[PDB]
This record gives structure tokens, sequence and C-alpha cells, in this order.
RNA sequence: UUGCUCAAGAGAAGUCAUUUAAUAAGGCCACUGUUAAACGUAGGUGAGUCGUGGCUUUAUGCC
């Protein structure tokens, strides 16, 4: 019920061909090259694409499909004439972004995170032990939950770097995290858990996205 | 047993051979969607994969 200052979500509408469903890397470095201060920035994060899954995995954009921001609102002007009616490329398309639209961050009981990593630890209590640690960093109280799939296992994800030739392997968790109190939920939200956060993992975002995520 | 009792209009046959509805035609010439305005002030979201790889002190974050 509390609307976070100091953090706002820049939403552009996208537009354009299908697109793999782990984009990670491969949206990271089309805005990279299109906007080059996103490289150095710290503290902000870029939201998963919100769309319906079509065949193999790939994922195709909607209407509501948009390209979502989280960042400090005093460093807007780094990024904003960078995208702000700008078109990146994803492989051999071409992608239109317009005028982005400002979304507060507002506070809620429950949160959820799509896809959490954390070097090192693979298995599960080592990874909750570990969001634990990032709690107690953080100051931040609250229970750890992690999403499952239809047979109730913990759900992973996999995260595909491209770098240079090779490719690369960066797996995670997705969790819902509840009893946060509106303070701490927006410092979770604007700071996040885990590292990657340009890397369209490791944000945070209400748990109607977790039962969402839940279905399929 | 009925002005009746019985009783095949039956056999066979190509409507055929040939013919351009053809020669010619501009839906054409003309039109202003003219004239004027303070945004004042308060309307929200749809979804994968499975066990360390280049930096960085395991850390913990970058690609």
């Amino acid at each position: 019920l509390i609307q976070s200052e100091e953090y706002v979500d820049l939403t552009f509408k996208l537009r354009g061909a299908p697109i793999p469903l782990d984009n990670g890397y491969l949206t990271y470095a089309a805005l990279s090259r299109i906007c080059p201060p996103l490289h150095e920035l710290k503290s902000i994060g870029i939201h998963p694409i919100a769309g319906i899954p079509t065949r193999n995995n790939l994922l195709e954009l909607t209407a509501q499909s948009r390209l979502k921001i989280r960042i400090y609102h005093q460093q807007i002007p780094l990024i904003y004439p960078y995208l702000a009616g700008q078109a990146f490329h994803i492989g051999q398309n071409f992608y239109q972004l317009d005028i982005p639209d400002y979304k507060p961050l507002i506070s809620s009981e429950s949160v959820y995170s799509r896809l959490v990593i954390i070097k090192g630890f693979q298995d599960s209590t080592n990874f909750i032990e570990a969001v634990q640690r990032q709690m107690d960093n953080l100051g931040i109280q609250g229970k750890i939950e992690l999403l499952t799939r239809q047979d109730g296992t913990p759900q992973r994800r996999q995260l595909t770097i491209n770098k240079e030739g090779k490719q690369f392997k960066v797996r995670g968790f997705g969790v819902k995290i509840s009893e946060l109190n509106p303070e701490d939920s927006l410092t979770l939200q604007e700071q996040g858990i885990g590292g990657k956060r340009k890397m369209m993992c490791g944000i945070f975002v209400p748990a109607t996205r977790s039962k969402e995520e839940e279905e399929t």
C-alpha cells in the first residue's frame, strides 16, 4: 500500500518477431548495443517479458507485451534518450520501442521472483540458506518459499550466456517470498536478490505472477 | 359358366453433314473541409529448466 520513491518501472511497449523464452543475454546485449551507458549501470533490472508461450522455447509478443526496466528515477536521463523511440535488433528481426510510461513500485505482502541465481549454490537447501543470508545482508525478514511445478518439485531455470563462440550455463531457482511488511517488501523489490539483475532474472514482483507461473 | 370360351401391331431404322456476332468507340471536363480556440486539473497489467565456465578473496557480484 506504500508506493516506493526513488525507484520506478520504465515500461516500453514491445513489438516484433517471436523471441526465445530465455532472452536474457540476447535482450541485454541488444540494449547494450543500443545504449552503451546501460553496461556500466549498477542498480538496474530488466523485467521478464510478459507474453503467452508459443511452440518450441519461443515467446510471442502481444499488444500487452512490454519491455519494463526498474531503475533509480534520477538515472533515467542516462538511458531515456537511447531507448525512447529507438529500435533494437534481436537476431535478425527489428523491434521498436515507443515513448515509455512510468509505473510506481507498489508494496505487497507476498512478492515473487521468476528466477533467482546465486553462484555456486545448486541444491535446494544451500540455495535457501544463501537467500536467507542475502536477506540478512539487506536486513529483510520473511519466509522463503520455492515455486513448484505440477509435480511439486522446486522449479529450476537456466540462463544461456552466448559470450563469444562458447555458450555458457548459469542456472537458478524461482522463489516466492511473503511475510515482509510494506517497507521491507519495497526494499527487496528495489534491491532484488541474487545476481544477474539486468539479465531478466533476480528482480521481484507481486505473488499474482507467482500463481500464474505455477499454473504453467 | 358372360356376343363368351383362344387371341403379342409385331420385327428394323444415326436428324445427319457445314457455318467467326464480327467489325469502331477517352466517363469526360471544375472544385481549399474556409474561420476561431489555455487541459483543464486527478480512471491500471497475462509465466522456462535441471549439477560452475572467462574476471573477482570461497565470499558476492560482473560477462
